Parts: structure tokens; C-alpha cells; sequence
């Protein structure tokens, strides 16, 4: 159930939700888990206990590509290319050079803007 | 001089500003580098060359905290403690346990709601 999209996105619908698509100048109300490929978790919303509101232009590429697509309430599983995410930086982490990110993302809610 | 506020945050302002300072749930627009003691730079606005959009709220307490006495144009320097950083829970990277933070902010725009 693995789709890929033209970016080379890909990602699996968990569970689907009946509430709007965010854009881009759109606020989000989201909980996710990021893993790399060993499994390591990178953040959670979890760790932190309550829910991410963000406006969803300031996420990583393969999110804004894949938050357009979700309805709200939607669970899905995104599997983000480097090029999607951080690229040939480090970034401030075990995320090194061209790292893969795997993203479990549920959208709560959509704000307009 | 650096300031000393009674949560253990630390400020020294660079540059002030005339501008109106953010509320807990308002919207602000920064360009920011964040470093660690040794000065290894963990992230910077520079780094993705574009300035960043958060809610006050939804950063670490040491920014919430910051931010909200920041006149909109101010450039000042934040020493975050851990505690009001990410805290004895390491980031499972190069910021680790226990570690304080410093970041110029240049608060560049307020928003409301």
C-alpha cells in the first residue's frame, strides 16, 4: 500500500480522515513520530506530551507535500527522500549527510490563515 | 549587561527595537543561530536562508519566555539553561543531556490572534 509520488515521496494511509486539506499559508495541529532507517526516533510529539502547531510552509519539503494531500484526522506513514528533508547537511542530530526520514504523521486539525 | 530573570534565563540585548512584543498564543517571524557552549552552530536561519514563522507558544519555555519581553525589532542574545531548553532529555544528537543554549534572535515581525 506503499504510494510514491511524482517527488519521489512516498507514504501509506494508516487510517483516513473526513476534515479538510491544509495549503500552504494553512496552521496545522499535528502529532508524528521521525525515525531513521535503523529505527532510531529522532523527535516525537510524544516526548514533548502535547500536540505541534505549525504553519505548514515552515516544514521540511516532504512534509508540505505530503500535509496537502491529508485530510484532517488523516494518519499516514511518509517515507521522505534527503532531498525531501535535509539533503547533504547534517542536521543538529544522528540525521547525518543524505539521511532517509520516516515520518508517522496524524493531522489533527486545519486552521485557516 | 546579561540579564538575569528568575527562571534562570539569561538575555543581553544587541540591538532594541520600537515594535510591540508577541502574546503567548501570537505569531512571530525571526532569523535566529543557535549554538552550543564550545560554539558548535546546531541551526541557523541562515542555513535554510529564509527567516523562520513560529507561535510563541510552540517553542522551548526559554524562547516563549524571550520572546514575549522582545520589542518587535529587537536583536538580543538568550543563554537558555537546559531546564527551560530540551532539558535532561537530550535531543539523541550533538545538543546531549543537560546542555545550555544560545541563540541571537533577531525578532523581525509580530503577528496577532
Amino acid at each position: 500500500g506503499v504510494v510514491v509520488l511524482p517527488s519521489g515521496l512516498q507514504y501509506k494511509v494508516i487510517n483516513s480522515g473526513n476534515g479538510v486539506k491544509p495549503g500552504k499559508s494553512d496552521t496545522v495541529t499535528v502529532e508524528y513520530t521521525g525515525r531513521l532507517i535503523d529505527g532510531t526516533v529522532f523527535d516525537s510529539t510524544e516526548k514533548t506530551g502535547k500536540p505541534a502547531t505549525f504553519q505548514v510552509s515552515q516544514v521540511i519539503p516532504g512534509w508540505t507535500e505530503a500535509l496537502q494531500l491529508m485530510p484532517a484526522g488523516s494518519t499516514w506513514e511518509i517515507y521522505v527522500p534527503s532531498g525531501l528533508a535535509y539533503g547533504p547537511r547534517s542536521v543538529g542530530g544522528p540525521i547525518g549527510p543524505n539521511e532517509t526520514l520516516i515520518f508517522k504523521i496524524h493531522l489533527i486539525s486545519v486552521k485557516k490563515s
